[PDB]
Protein backbone atom coordinates (compact mmCIF):
# COMPACT_ATOMS: atom_id res chain seq x y z
CA UNK A 1 0.00 0.00 0.00
CA UNK A 2 1.24 3.93 -0.58
CA UNK A 3 1.87 5.10 2.39
CA UNK A 4 0.62 8.89 3.47
CA UNK A 5 3.83 10.37 4.40
CA UNK A 6 3.93 12.80 7.38
CA UNK A 7 3.88 16.77 6.42
CA UNK A 8 7.31 17.69 7.28
CA UNK A 9 9.51 14.59 9.12
CA UNK A 10 12.79 16.06 9.11
CA UNK A 11 15.36 13.36 8.08
CA UNK A 12 18.37 14.85 10.51
CA UNK A 13 22.23 14.17 9.08
CA UNK A 14 23.91 11.06 10.19
CA UNK A 15 20.59 9.76 12.12
CA UNK A 16 21.46 6.57 9.55
CA UNK A 17 25.13 5.97 10.85
CA UNK A 18 26.50 2.37 11.70
CA UNK A 19 24.75 -0.92 11.98
CA UNK A 20 20.62 -1.75 11.03
CA UNK A 21 19.27 -5.23 10.49
CA UNK A 22 16.36 -5.11 7.65
CA UNK A 23 13.93 -7.50 9.66
CA UNK A 24 10.55 -6.60 8.02
CA UNK A 25 9.16 -5.44 4.73
CA UNK A 26 5.92 -5.00 2.92
CA UNK A 27 5.72 -7.13 0.79
CA UNK A 28 7.26 -9.59 2.40
CA UNK A 29 10.97 -9.67 0.29
CA UNK A 30 12.43 -13.10 2.82
CA UNK A 31 11.82 -15.95 0.55
CA UNK A 32 14.25 -13.95 -2.11
CA UNK A 33 16.93 -12.65 0.64
CA UNK A 34 17.87 -12.94 4.07
CA UNK A 35 19.66 -12.38 7.19
CA UNK A 36 20.11 -8.49 6.06
CA UNK A 37 22.66 -6.53 7.60
CA UNK A 38 23.29 -2.51 6.99
CA UNK A 39 26.08 -0.74 7.74
CA UNK A 40 26.53 3.04 7.01
CA UNK A 41 28.97 5.72 6.94
CA UNK A 42 28.31 9.38 6.86
CA UNK A 43 30.26 11.27 4.34
CA UNK A 44 28.74 14.73 4.86
CA UNK A 45 24.71 14.71 4.69
CA UNK A 46 25.22 11.47 2.22
CA UNK A 47 26.06 7.85 3.30
CA UNK A 48 28.55 4.99 2.29
CA UNK A 49 28.52 1.20 2.98
CA UNK A 50 27.88 -2.24 3.02
CA UNK A 51 25.05 -4.34 3.01
CA UNK A 52 25.53 -8.26 3.46
CA UNK A 53 22.74 -10.81 3.09
CA UNK A 54 22.14 -14.34 2.86
CA UNK A 55 21.39 -15.51 -1.04
CA UNK A 56 20.01 -18.49 -1.66
CA UNK A 57 22.17 -18.56 -4.90
CA UNK A 58 25.40 -17.05 -3.15
CA UNK A 59 25.20 -18.05 0.26
CA UNK A 60 26.28 -15.11 2.57
CA UNK A 61 27.60 -12.01 0.61
CA UNK A 62 28.60 -8.57 0.55
CA UNK A 63 28.02 -5.61 -1.25
CA UNK A 64 28.87 -1.47 -1.39
CA UNK A 65 26.16 0.95 -1.34
CA UNK A 66 25.74 4.41 -1.39
CA UNK A 67 23.16 6.88 -0.39
CA UNK A 68 22.39 10.34 -1.67
CA UNK A 69 20.17 11.94 0.89
CA UNK A 70 17.60 15.15 -0.28
CA UNK A 71 15.04 16.38 2.79
CA UNK A 72 13.37 13.39 3.27
CA UNK A 73 13.95 11.09 0.00
CA UNK A 74 17.75 9.21 -0.45
CA UNK A 75 18.59 7.22 -3.57
CA UNK A 76 19.71 3.79 -2.36
CA UNK A 77 22.88 1.89 -5.22
CA UNK A 78 24.29 -1.22 -4.69
CA UNK A 79 27.52 -2.26 -6.65
CA UNK A 80 26.93 -5.53 -8.43
CA UNK A 81 22.93 -5.86 -8.27
CA UNK A 82 20.36 -3.28 -9.07
CA UNK A 83 16.95 -5.09 -7.88
CA UNK A 84 16.74 -2.62 -4.98
CA UNK A 85 17.84 0.58 -6.15
CA UNK A 86 15.33 2.91 -6.17
CA UNK A 87 14.68 6.98 -4.61
CA UNK A 88 13.13 5.72 -1.02
CA UNK A 89 10.99 7.81 0.59
CA UNK A 90 11.72 8.13 4.88
CA UNK A 91 8.56 7.07 6.41
CA UNK A 92 9.89 7.21 10.47
CA UNK A 93 13.04 7.47 12.06
CA UNK A 94 13.58 6.72 15.67
CA UNK A 95 16.87 5.82 18.16
CA UNK A 96 15.78 2.22 17.49
CA UNK A 97 14.61 1.90 13.94
CA UNK A 98 13.87 3.49 10.49
CA UNK A 99 11.32 2.54 7.94
CA UNK A 100 11.70 4.15 3.80
CA UNK A 101 9.02 3.38 0.69
CA UNK A 102 10.13 2.94 -2.80
CA UNK A 103 9.50 1.57 -5.84
CA UNK A 104 12.57 -0.71 -6.83
CA UNK A 105 12.42 -3.24 -10.02
CA UNK A 106 12.18 -6.23 -7.33
CA UNK A 107 8.81 -4.47 -6.20
CA UNK A 108 7.52 -1.70 -8.33
CA UNK A 109 4.29 -1.20 -7.00
CA UNK A 110 6.24 -0.19 -3.89
CA UNK A 111 8.52 -1.68 -1.01
CA UNK A 112 8.20 -0.58 2.47
CA UNK A 113 10.91 -1.49 4.73
CA UNK A 114 11.95 -1.67 8.22
CA UNK A 115 15.21 -1.15 9.61
CA UNK A 116 16.34 -1.82 13.32
CA UNK A 117 18.97 -1.40 15.31
CA UNK A 118 18.54 -4.90 17.42
CA UNK A 119 18.61 -8.17 15.56
CA UNK A 120 15.72 -9.40 17.52
CA UNK A 121 13.83 -5.95 18.74
CA UNK A 122 11.91 -6.01 22.02
CA UNK A 123 8.10 -5.88 22.16
CA UNK A 124 8.08 -2.23 23.46
CA UNK A 125 9.93 -0.96 19.52
CA UNK A 126 8.01 -3.06 17.61
CA UNK A 127 4.57 -1.23 19.20
CA UNK A 128 6.50 1.88 18.47
CA UNK A 129 6.94 0.43 14.94
CA UNK A 130 3.21 -0.43 14.68
CA UNK A 131 2.08 2.89 15.89
CA UNK A 132 4.32 4.84 13.42
CA UNK A 133 3.06 2.50 10.60
CA UNK A 134 -0.52 3.22 11.55
CA UNK A 135 0.55 7.21 11.26
CA UNK A 136 1.38 6.52 7.65
CA UNK A 137 -1.14 5.08 6.72
CA UNK A 138 0.06 1.77 7.00
CA UNK A 139 -0.23 -1.67 9.00
CA UNK A 140 2.00 -3.94 10.34
CA UNK A 141 -0.38 -7.10 9.87
CA UNK A 142 0.51 -6.81 6.21
CA UNK A 143 4.37 -6.87 6.69
CA UNK A 144 6.63 -10.38 6.95
CA UNK A 145 9.36 -10.71 9.12
CA UNK A 146 12.68 -12.85 8.42
CA UNK A 147 11.97 -16.18 9.84
CA UNK A 148 15.30 -17.37 9.31
CA UNK A 149 16.61 -15.20 11.68
CA UNK A 150 16.58 -17.25 15.63
CA UNK A 151 14.75 -14.71 17.61
CA UNK A 152 12.76 -17.04 20.24
CA UNK A 153 13.52 -20.58 20.81
C1 LIG B 1 24.12 -13.59 9.00
O1 LIG B 1 24.81 -12.38 8.83
C2 LIG B 1 25.87 -12.24 9.76
C3 LIG B 1 26.44 -10.82 9.57
O2 LIG B 1 27.03 -10.71 8.25
C4 LIG B 1 26.93 -13.30 9.49
O3 LIG B 1 27.95 -13.16 10.48
C5 LIG B 1 29.24 -12.99 9.90
O4 LIG B 1 29.65 -14.23 9.45
C6 LIG B 1 30.89 -14.18 8.77
C7 LIG B 1 31.15 -15.62 8.30
O5 LIG B 1 31.20 -16.54 9.36
C8 LIG B 1 32.01 -13.68 9.68
O6 LIG B 1 33.12 -13.46 8.83
C9 LIG B 1 34.39 -13.75 9.36
O7 LIG B 1 34.89 -12.57 9.93
C10 LIG B 1 36.20 -12.66 10.42
C11 LIG B 1 36.63 -11.28 10.96
O8 LIG B 1 36.36 -10.26 10.01
C12 LIG B 1 37.19 -13.21 9.38
O9 LIG B 1 38.42 -13.53 9.99
C13 LIG B 1 36.66 -14.50 8.79
O10 LIG B 1 37.52 -15.01 7.80
C14 LIG B 1 35.30 -14.23 8.23
O11 LIG B 1 35.39 -13.20 7.30
C15 LIG B 1 31.57 -12.41 10.37
O12 LIG B 1 32.49 -11.98 11.38
C16 LIG B 1 30.19 -12.59 11.02
N1 LIG B 1 29.73 -11.41 11.73
C17 LIG B 1 29.16 -11.48 12.94
C18 LIG B 1 28.74 -10.14 13.50
O13 LIG B 1 28.99 -12.52 13.58
C19 LIG B 1 26.27 -14.66 9.60
O14 LIG B 1 27.19 -15.69 9.24
C20 LIG B 1 25.06 -14.75 8.70
N2 LIG B 1 24.42 -16.03 8.84
C21 LIG B 1 23.75 -16.67 7.89
C22 LIG B 1 23.22 -18.02 8.25
O15 LIG B 1 23.50 -16.13 6.84
C1 LIG C 1 30.82 -5.03 -4.66
O1 LIG C 1 31.17 -4.82 -3.33
C2 LIG C 1 31.72 -5.98 -2.69
C3 LIG C 1 31.91 -5.73 -1.19
O2 LIG C 1 32.89 -4.77 -1.02
C4 LIG C 1 33.01 -6.46 -3.37
O3 LIG C 1 33.49 -7.62 -2.68
C5 LIG C 1 34.94 -7.69 -2.59
O4 LIG C 1 35.55 -8.16 -3.77
C6 LIG C 1 36.97 -8.20 -3.73
C7 LIG C 1 37.45 -8.65 -5.10
O5 LIG C 1 36.92 -7.75 -6.05
C8 LIG C 1 37.44 -9.19 -2.66
O6 LIG C 1 38.84 -9.23 -2.53
C9 LIG C 1 36.80 -8.77 -1.35
O7 LIG C 1 37.16 -9.63 -0.27
C10 LIG C 1 35.29 -8.62 -1.46
N1 LIG C 1 34.80 -8.05 -0.21
C11 LIG C 1 33.76 -8.56 0.46
C12 LIG C 1 33.38 -7.87 1.74
O8 LIG C 1 33.13 -9.55 0.06
C13 LIG C 1 32.68 -6.74 -4.83
O9 LIG C 1 33.87 -7.03 -5.53
C14 LIG C 1 32.00 -5.52 -5.47
N2 LIG C 1 31.64 -5.86 -6.82
C15 LIG C 1 31.82 -5.03 -7.83
C16 LIG C 1 31.44 -5.52 -9.19
O10 LIG C 1 32.25 -3.92 -7.69
C1 LIG D 1 16.99 0.27 0.52
C2 LIG D 1 16.87 -1.09 -0.10
C3 LIG D 1 17.40 -2.16 0.85
C4 LIG D 1 17.60 -3.46 0.07
C5 LIG D 1 18.29 -4.57 0.88
C6 LIG D 1 17.89 -5.93 0.30
C7 LIG D 1 19.08 -6.86 0.06
C8 LIG D 1 19.38 -6.98 -1.44
C9 LIG D 1 20.60 -7.85 -1.69
C10 LIG D 1 20.86 -8.53 -2.83
C11 LIG D 1 19.98 -8.56 -4.07
C12 LIG D 1 20.52 -9.62 -5.05
C13 LIG D 1 19.48 -10.21 -6.01
C14 LIG D 1 20.06 -10.67 -7.35
C15 LIG D 1 18.94 -11.02 -8.33
C16 LIG D 1 19.43 -11.58 -9.66
C17 LIG D 1 18.27 -11.70 -10.65
C18 LIG D 1 18.20 -13.10 -11.20
O1 LIG D 1 19.15 -13.51 -11.90
O2 LIG D 1 17.19 -13.79 -10.95
C1 LIG E 1 6.87 -10.47 13.22
O1 LIG E 1 7.47 -10.65 14.46
C2 LIG E 1 6.80 -9.93 15.47
C3 LIG E 1 7.74 -10.10 16.65
O2 LIG E 1 7.91 -11.48 16.94
C4 LIG E 1 5.42 -10.55 15.67
O3 LIG E 1 4.79 -9.92 16.77
C5 LIG E 1 4.58 -10.47 14.38
O4 LIG E 1 3.30 -11.10 14.46
C6 LIG E 1 5.43 -11.04 13.23
N1 LIG E 1 4.73 -10.94 11.92
C7 LIG E 1 4.24 -12.02 11.31
C8 LIG E 1 3.55 -11.82 9.98
O5 LIG E 1 4.34 -13.14 11.80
Amino acid sequence: KEPCPPENLQLTPRALVGKWYLRTTSPDIFKQVSNITEFYSAHGNDYYGTVTDYSPEYGLEAHRVNLTVSGRTLKFYMNDTHEYDSKYEILAVDKDYFIFYGHPPAAPSGLALIHYRQSCPKEDVIKRVKKALKNVCLDYKYFGNDTSVPCHY
